[PDB]
């Protein structure tokens, strides 16, 4: 009898952690959106100099939230502060465990009156459906799956098409898109702008110090807005984005994509587990990476760790509150960035060439390194204890640097040279995106998030 | 008036040499196939060690070419010889020029009376297709284009589906599924075997001294054929191919595939200049490389040039056998595979991650480095004369080295060092795969074809 979700199997799977970073899952793709349309380094120097158009369309998972209860839902989840929140603005939704554990993330925008749409990854979206179907929740959600991992040549449908545009002109393209000047609302809050006469429901957005857009509608206007938005930007050299260069924009702007669902472990969530499918992310997704644990609650974090300690209000009763209060935010780890040694670098991707060696290193790819759902490599400092924990790893054309982010001892200093444990033990896991490997301790000089360049 | 064929582009646009190297038309694509479905290394690895599925379905046009002038046609275009050729055997169709030079090359297979399928790269079609129309051939033709480039989600559609089964297990994962011994006929001879109750043609083949099997039929039973076959072979450790690991495999196995349509120059060529659309192959390709020459004459090859001399049979009239007859081919430059040193592959790619520099080395992609349809890198002597051309550029994980095909001066010995000067001058070319970048001379021994590890 073959198990239907995820409490049986772990009942019948072994260790958890072994589970997890021996998955066959292979790799975690961005599909569909063509890898690349001129070249990634290319394609990564424009969010910095000229525009971009962000294709988002088909990395996520999106839930439309209906009905009665639907800000009530939220509420009763969030970490966030629901007082006064209104239509047209957006949270970036955090739901913690009972035991005060990060179980993901993701965009959630208030439309209209009962409306909402969580845009993310598939953890949180699967918290929300269980709350909203096993709560007693007076709502109605339609879950829209993110698009399949290798299409091979099958049509791919989604509700909503969903764009960004971003860089120092993008400002200037979409005045041009809206045939004159457009208000720059405060972060997160939505509007509308005109594309092609069509009305565009728009959310003030930003990055590297430059004003941006993300906009949405329904699939069937896709190629109209997109072609509109390729034309007027030309003469500011807009270049769209592919799959390959686009989720390496977060390496710079520190958002941490991948915390693992904090789900394996502990009465209160059983029946969560049981609710689960078999197939689900979190049954069937990978861990990859040098930290080495058999107790899986040792990759979980809380959302002090990762930088959502100031979206935390105890001003409203949500899951895991009191566990959030007996949290000192003052001595839990923090998010930094690790800025890779370049010369270290070099000697990794050297051993690919080396014809006499027994052993290369791990394989780096470029511009985004990961081969897994969750990314988990260990921080060392210069005696050898773990302190910390690199969650996203690549590289920028923008900085010549390859960088992670990671959770750090909130005693270490800027400037700090730790390692950082590049490749997995004995040969590697028997994850298929995993070739056989040596490890190298990496040296990774602590700087800000979002980066910036910081001195030894 | 814009432009609507080959020879009022280049009446309009310059040198031609020019234009092609600038040209906007970005990378030549392997499309629809995921990128990996394990990873590019561990698929690699495969072909050599135990069995892969090649997916040949999307990244060749073929041409079905039907009617009682069909085997005439092809005898008046090709160097190769049709004496005998009868049903179920294939060859590697070349056709030249009047002035003997290669325009392209594909396979075509005998299928029954009066009936022959073209499969190949554009350029030996569009030949084909230009004789069938205005050459007075009783003959109808099919073209069915190769996938697009970036699909972006749309639905995609071949007349067929192509596999090829290869490896050193791969015949016993045939035998397993065709449920008995299967005779291994000779290279290119066709028949049949028995995958899932279905009858499927095959067409024999092999690489890296294993014999295997290229198979089709109507793209309706691809996904019945393709289970098959992956469900057969997991006793046998065989994993599909992807996208990104698949044109790397002719590095090993020695084809160029990628031999400048020698069309753009001379009275003859005139009136097939002007069928060619505006929007051709011909007219809105690429070239790429360290190679430069103001006359497009100086990138063409002869079939001497790049191992298709002994195809020449003088046993049938056409086109070009004048100028072939005319050469000597002791004296032709000779097809080889270039080894490149590997400190120096470790120093092009240091310079991706040094923070420092004005500028870095040309990004050389894995485990294939080409950036346009036509690949022309200058291959140098010790004293800077050029001895060859470069033509196909990658990286074989089988055996930890960088690798391209080239042709050279016939005299130079194999086992010579040379030099290939990787990357253009000036900064680089305008073309959209192309990132600034300064140039290095690559230190290369020369090789057999198929490539074999060769001492200095």
């Amino acid at each position: 009898s073959a198990p239907t979700n995820l409490e049986q199997v772990l009942a019948a799977g072994g260790n958890t952690v072994e589970m997890l970073r021996n998955s066959q899952i292979g790799a975690y793709v961005y599909p569909v959106v063509a890898p690349e349309f001129s070249n990634w380094r290319t394609e990564q120097w424009a969010w910095r100099n000229s525009a971009v158009l962000f294709d988002q369309t088909h990395h996520m998972v999106d839930l439309y939230i209906r009905g009665k209860d639907a800000l009530k839902l939220l509420s009763d989840t969030m970490i966030n502060s629901p007082k006064g929140w209104e239509p047209n603005k957006a949270k970036q939704y955090v739901p913690v465990t009972p035991y005060g554990h990060v179980i993901g993330d993701g965009i959630i925008f208030y439309l209209a009156e009962e409306e909402f749409v969580y845009v993310g990854r598939a953890p949180a979206a699967n918290w929300l459906m269980y709350h909203a179907q096993t709560g007693g929740y007076n709502v109605d959600i339609v879950h829209d799956d993110r698009s399949p991992s290798r299409p091979m040549g099958k049509p791919v449908q989604r509700i909503s098409w969903r764009f960004q545009i971003q860089g120092p002109k993008a400002w200037d393209v979409i005045e041009k898109l809206h045939g004159g000047t457009l208000e720059k609302l405060k972060f997160f809050n939505m509007a509308e702008m005109n594309i092609a006469g069509m009305k565009i429901r728009t959310l003030r957005h930003g990055m590297a110090g430059a004003p941006g857009l993300e906009i949405w509608g329904p699939y069937e206007t896709q190629e109209k807005a997109r072609n509109a938005i390729l034309e007027a930007g030309k003469e500011f050299g807009l270049i769209p984005v592919g799959s390959r260069a686009y989720p390496s924009n977060t390496l710079e702007s520190g958002w941490i994509p991948s915390p693992l669902p904090a789900i394996y472990t502990g009465d209160k969530l059983k029946a969560y587990r049981e609710w689960l499918p078999a197939n689900s992310y979190e049954a069937s997704g990978a861990i990859g990476g040098s930290f080495v644990s058999s107790n899986i609650e040792d990759y979980y974090v809380n959302p002090y760790e990762i930088g959502y300690g100031p979206f935390v209000k105890f001003d409203h009763d949500f899951i895991g509150r009191d566990a959030l209060e007996a949290i000192d935010p003052a001595t839990q780890r923090k998010k930094v960035t690790l800025a890779w040694n370049g010369d270290d670098m070099a000697k990794i991707y050297a051993s690919l060439f080396d014809t006499e060696a027994d052993a290369h290193y791990k394989f780096f790819d470029l511009p985004l390194a990961n081969y897994a759902n969750t990314n988990a490599d260990a921080v060392l400092d210069a005696a050898g204890n773990v302190v910390g924990m690199s969650m996203f790893t690549g590289y920028s054309y923008n900085e010549k640097r390859a960088l992670s982010l990671a959770t750090i001892d909130h005693e270490i200093p800027v400037g700090t040279e730790l390692t950082v444990l590049w490749g997995e033990e004995n040969g590697g896991t028997r994850k298929t995106t995993v070739e056989p490997h040596k490890q190298m301790a990496v040296r990774a000089v602590v700087s800000p998030v979002p980066y910036s360049v910081t001195a030894r």
